[PDB]
């Protein structure tokens, strides 16, 4: 079955860059250590210090993540190098960190090497410290750099080339202004040339890149239909394509009957900035947002290029590797299970032997072809057993070009068959999710496609379920429910422990008539979820409202444990000002031990600032105050005010007096709890 290309198709080394789904970045320079996104160039290179490098343990910890390939920044925009260049002293060569010189370059292609993962080279045409820089004597020296990473350090599968510039620097110095032609000055084709040249596996990135493209954007998505294809068209209209002089958020979806084959790459950060910052250690991408990145770029055609910045410590930081593992436990449950491994195909049509067996092996080399004849191509799966399933992977044979342009996927339930997804582009591979469906049946349509259409996979696949921390709820009458999106195990503790795997299994509605502190957590498939930990007060449902203000709103809004419901002192007589008392008989002699204070959510009227709280046993002797004080910060944070008494007080009655207000001259109370440990 020596069937007829559709043209373009994509070369040897896209192929295997397409297949390779995803890899790094390794945003790592002296801005690392300038905590600057984008160096000037004046920096001394002594500040490239890093203490406790090790590049086996960096990309053995991408590697471990499921990505393929590492991709350094060898040079960055700040213009010093990670490697002892011999165009320059602005290289690690004047750092201390090693007695005088070492290589991060050799040393992290090194390590590639050692786990087999690929390695490729970002080396910023615009370099900020090179006074050469607007002269063709930088293009020379640009050259030699770019000759001395394809020289020593081993095969180089991609090489990055940022089109973005900005105009000032330091230049040696200058501390200028300068700007280049970007269409013409680089004088791309004949350095790219000589690249693969002396690399014929490699593979050129750029806006414009006779191999990769880039996406357009770095919030981590491509647009689908993303197609592979792709016809620069330039910014001002007769210029010559190149970097950073095309129309470049066309990058996104890229042309639906491209002259080129250019696929694209969605360069993404796992942290708001390219370089690794302190104060960014808590905005580090969780593995959910990780694996919905997975989808809206390498399940949408395209691949992914994830940015992981080694701190100035010289490692991944804990907070990274945290979320990469948890990111590739997703992935792994993600394709543990192939509903569509053990299934039968059938094909309305069939083309000299590629039958439609050939999409179950997921193998992109073997493949099935309709007959130039049936308008309306189709490709059933019929499965063992109704399976529980919400993904559909599938895949075309690109070596052969990129035909389907309009398709659907149908499924069959309770015998029956209904639509449940649908699309335009497959390319390299798509992922497509949909409603949760139970099925033993899978019908993709091939609406429109303007050469004989071809897939070589259709797979079956469950999206791991989110684990969502359990919602706490509890009533007045200490009757607490837990609750989560369905299908999780629910354990909890009512001591104070974390919830452990071996902790107390939750199952129907339990009582705590005490007061206490509630932790649970969410259990699927030995992954655990977020701990939530809820502080119940105390029953209230034999309280009575003793004494309040009514002739505004109804006391008992204030002890109905609704936070919704307000009593305030805002009546249409008067904004009666605090002073404002509820005296609250109990039913019960409770041991009292903390207050609760719950304000108004959407405003700061009637919040109190400055409270006093007595207890009392008959209700007409209060005494000194049980407590006494402000609510500080209540303004700007209202949220509830915990009242812990010096020292805990048995007690029937309770008096809550605000004393004056935040904003308004009304008292208003939300809600009203006690905690009695
Ligand atoms: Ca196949
Ligand atoms: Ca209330």
């Amino acid at each position: 079955g020596c069937l007829t290309p559709l043209k373009p198709v994509p070369s040897a080394e896209q192929l295997e860059w397409h297949d390779m789904e995803m890899y790094a970045f390794v945003h790592f320079t002296i801005n690392t250590f300038t905590g600057k996104e984008w160096g000037y160039g004046d920096e001394k290179p002594e500040l490239f210090h890093p203490s406790d490098f090790d590049a086996d343990d960096l990309v053995r910890t991408l590697a471990d993540a499921g990505f393929k390939g590492v991709v350094l920044t060898c040079k960055h925009h700040d213009g010093f190098c990670l490697w002892p260049t011999k165009t320059t002293l602005h290289s690690v060569a004047a750092s201390p960190w090693k007695q005088g010189k070492g290589d991060v370059v050799k040393e992290v292609s090194r390590a590639c090497g050692k786990y087999g993962v690929r390695f490729g080279v970002y080396l910023s045409p615009w370099d900020r410290n090179a006074a050469s820089y607007g002269t063709p004597d930088y293009i020379r020296m640009y050259r030699q750099q770019l000759k001395e990473l394809a020289t020593g350090y081993g095969s180089i599968f991609l090489a990055w080339f940022d089109g973005a510039n900005g105009g000032d620097g330091y230049y040696g110095g200058a501390r200028e202004r300068r700007s280049i032609d970007r269409s013409a000055y680089y004088d791309w084709k004949a350095t790219w040339g000589e690249l693969k040249k002396r690399q014929p596996g490699a593979v050129i990135f750029s806006d414009v890149g006779p191999d990769v493209r880039w996406v357009g954007n770095e919030s981590g998505y491509a647009g689908y239909p993303c197609w592979a294809t792709y016809t620069p068209v330039p910014l001002q209209a007769g210029t010559e394509p190149a970097p950073g002089t095309v129309r470049y958020r066309l990058g996104t979806e890229g042309t639906m009957d491209g002259k080129y084959w250019i696929p694209a790459e969605v360069d993404v950060s796992i942290r708001p900035g390219w370089f690794w910052h302190e104060h960014e250690n808590s905005r580090v991408r969780t593995p959910e947002n990780l694996l919905k990145l997975y989808f809206d770029s390498v399940g949408r055609g395209a691949n992914l290029n994830l940015n992981v910045p080694p701190d100035r410590r010289g490692r991944i930081h804990e907070e990274d590797k945290k979320s990469l593992a948890g990111f590739r436990v997703l992935l792994d449950e993600l394709y543990s299970r192939n509903f569509a491994s053990g299934a039968q195909a059938e094909s309305s049509s069939s083309w000299k032997g590629h039958g439609a067996e050939q999409v179950l092996d997921r193998k992109r080399t073997t493949y099935w072809v309709a007959a130039p004849e049936d308008k309306h191509p189709c490709v059933v799966l019929k499965l063992p057993e109704p399976a529980a399933f919400d993904v559909i992977r599938l895949a075309e044979p690109i070596q052969l070009g990129q035909r389907v342009r309009k398709f659907r996927v149908e499924v069959r339930e309770n015998g029956q068959w209904s639509k449940w997804t649908e699309g335009a582009s497959i390319g390299a591979r798509v992922l497509l999710k949909g409603r949760p469906v139970t099925a033993d049946g899978v019908r993709v349509v091939l609406e429109q496609s303007r050469a004989v259409p071809a897939l070589c996979e259709v797979s079956l696949w469950k999206y791991p379920v989110i684990l969502n921390a359990p919602a706490v709820n509890y009533d007045r009458n200490g009757r607490v429910t837990l609750a989560s999106a369905e299908n999780v195990v629910i354990r909890y503790t009512t001591d104070g422990t974390e919830p452990g795997p071996q902790s107390a299994m939750y199952r129907n509605p339990f009582f705590l008539p005490a007061g206490g502190t509630v932790k649970a957590a969410a259990e699927y498939r030995g992954r655990k979820s977020s701990v939530t930990t809820q502080i119940i007060p105390v029953p209230t449902r034999d309280w009575k409202v003793v004494a309040g203000e009514r002739s505004a709103a109804a006391p008992e809004l204030a002890i109905d444990g609704d936070s919704s419901t307000l009593w305030h002192t805002h009546a249409a007589q008067g904004e009666l000002a605090p002073p404002q008392a509820l005296e609250i008989d109990m039913g019960r002699p409770v041991n009292v031990a903390a207050v609760i204070y719950t304000p108004r959510r959407d405003s700061s009227t009637g919040t109190v600032d400055r409270y006093a709280v007595y207890l009392s046993m008959d209700g007409n002797t209060w005494g000194a105050p049980a407590a006494e004080g402000e609510f500080s910060n209540i303004r700007a944070n209202p949220v509830p005010q915990r009242i812990d008494l010096k020292a805990p007080v048995k007690a029937r009655y309770l008096r809550f007096v605000g004393k004056r207000v935040v904003e308004g001259s009304h008292v208003a109370v939300a809600e009203l709890g006690v905690l009695g440990k």
